């Protein structure tokens, strides 16, 4: 019983997704402890005459929090005994150990744009919402995308990409000004105020384009390697009992991972309400 | 206290049993796969004078069943810390390994060709006997060994080779006609009707020699590797507890095997009846 | 939280307590099995006339118990992940590894010096002790010294080397004869009546000093090996649960020794009595 040969092709929406998560990102100088931190803040003070104005400026912030990749999968477990058998099944388990890595890759820039994914909790887009009055409650429009821009500008310094979902880019080349174009209207990504915008994979997200201003990147990068005791979910086949069981059967190799995100002061968000 | 370093021969019994089991099985053609079946019926229907008869055949039929080999045992568990520290109980588990294999081999043949032994279940003489009645009952004679030949070769085709006992080679070497020798008498094995008979080892059978037609083996091979993690049966010597290990203490080698026979249409069956 | 790399540097105390551990025992001829017994007694009866004088000697004993190093350890399973991340933590397992088997070795002779440590049970001076009366109560004094001596000597030979512990040592050095010097008071070890005396590292004894006599000592020898299930107390730092793992989490290379003591038939020795 459940006993078939079958071979198992690669899917294109998984290669597209995992490119798409790491233009968005956009990590610049990684480092293999958190130990970076910023101290400037520039202060100032003028007088008229015979005054003594004090100027000090020191800070301190490093955020590290490493997100590990999966180890045993409950499917693989069934597909374990086919790998040995069939040939087959032993190739489509060499290309998930990369496949599954990138998906971790996509889940971890997920968790810093989109506020209700948590896996590093306090970083990008997600602390800065939270934390600052940055998002808009509204539908999108074109003179609602220059007033928005205006307020991302005003805080430190001007955004440069903002990350946006496909299902938010469908409402976003709908809506086009009475003389000029806006939204792409050729074959280029759509533009709300000048700078280009790039695609980014959210579950969270539905309508708006959010922006976000600098943020660093570091991974020490994804490993694979083979693993006898592992815990994992009880599951039977045939003639097998499972309870509390972990070293006697192997699932899918674990595969170990660990990448940080610097938190970022401010950022644009953009969401539609409904009343 | 147990700790005593001693020399081990094999036994030569072993090394006969599974020359006869290999003997017995006369298996031709094996497959990776259990895709094989027969299709061959054959259908004639006559006339006389404008009639017209319908012929066909179609049949499907394929048997796979894979009876794996022992891998920790309860005896070894005692010998695993004598094989570490002495050269003569490492040399005999290096034979074991070997010497269990054929035994396996020989309670594979023996559940085909004995209806009490299962372990594929509905294969060879064990689904031919209960399927079709071919078995007779009451004590072997040189007249009802004609008549037993008789109702086997009707059945498709006629007998090639016979498997025999030794406790039941005893009764039939005793048993001679009143004419003719039969039973051996000179050098060579004992024939009944014509063609000689096989020597084959079975628990189940104590009387009567049965005969078998054409039948198709098939096995993967007999390997040996170690395990560490594997469920076994709770034993303690000195200082130790044990209620639900497995993966803590390794007992014996892990062997992996795998074999599949063919269903046979009609197989020759005798037995002694006792009232 | 807990996570910081630091570098460890080896003390100096440890390899002092090993070399004198080692000098300590005064092993001749090492052998891999115990097999080896004394049989000698000596027999001789003298008469005047016609009379018949019957000698015979004959006996048996041999000591074999073997003492296993330890395996995982509870301070290195939160180092455990600090090993794989930094190279620090990492070079301090492997030296921890030639740092806890000389240790190993230092609490075998401890053993059978002291009556109070047990591993093997019946060797060296903790047998001979209880067996037959040879230690003396009260004070240290340069008079009891060569009393002591006296009784040692009778027991069918005289003593080479005595074992003495440092808060020993300064007590024997306080003490002082009213003419000779007795006490080192020069460089060299003191010595009670003329043959220099070995340091001992010792838990259970504080006062007076001990003298062995003849006792072989055999090892097979300590190594170091890599494994993955090993029986451990439950720990746990953030976000884990332990109750009855051993198999999931390995903590430390589980090291293999086999050391044994020979028995001794007299043996001296000396404690401070208080009333």
């Amino acid at each position: 019983k459940d006993g078939t040969l079958m071979n198992e092709f690669t899917t294109p929406i998984l290669q597209e997704v995992m490119e798409n998560s790491k233009i968005m990102q956009l990590g610049k100088y990684e480092p293999m402890e958190g130990t970076e931190k910023k101290f400037t803040f520039w202060a100032d003070k003028p007088g008229a005459y015979w005054v003594g104005e004090g100027q000090k400026i020191e800070t301190s912030k490093a955020t590290w929090v490493n997100a590990t990749m999966r180890a045993f999968k409950l499917g693989v477990i069934l597909p374990v005994t086919k790998e040995f058998l069939n040939y087959t099944y032993s190739q489509f388990f060499e290309e998930m150990k990369p496949m599954i890595a990138e998906a971790f890759y996509k889940k971890f820039d997920e968790a810093g744009i989109l506020n209700q994914g948590n896996n590093p909790f306090g970083k990008s887009i997600a602390q800065s919402i939270e934390k600052t009055n940055k998002v808009i409650k509204g539908d999108f429009t074109q003179d609602n995308i220059i007033d928005l821009e205006a307020l991302l500008e005003d805080d430190e310094l001007e955004a440069n990409a903002f990350i946006s979902k496909t299902q938010n880019r469908s409402l976003l080349r709908k809506i086009v000004d009475p003389e000029t174009k806006e939204r792409i209207y050729d074959r280029n990504s759509d533009s709300l105020d000048g700078l280009p915008v790039v695609n980014l994979k959210s579950s969270n997200l539905k309508r708006g384009e959010l922006i976000t201003g600098d943020f660093d990147k570091l991974i020490y990068g994804i490993p694979q390697l083979i693993e006898y005791k592992i815990d994992e979910t009880a599951q039977l086949s045939t003639v097998k009992n499972e309870d509390g069981t972990p070293v006697n059967l192997f699932e899918q190799d674990m595969v170990a991972l660990r990448a940080t995100m610097h938190v970022a002061l401010h950022i644009a968000d953009d969401k539609a309400f409904a009343k």
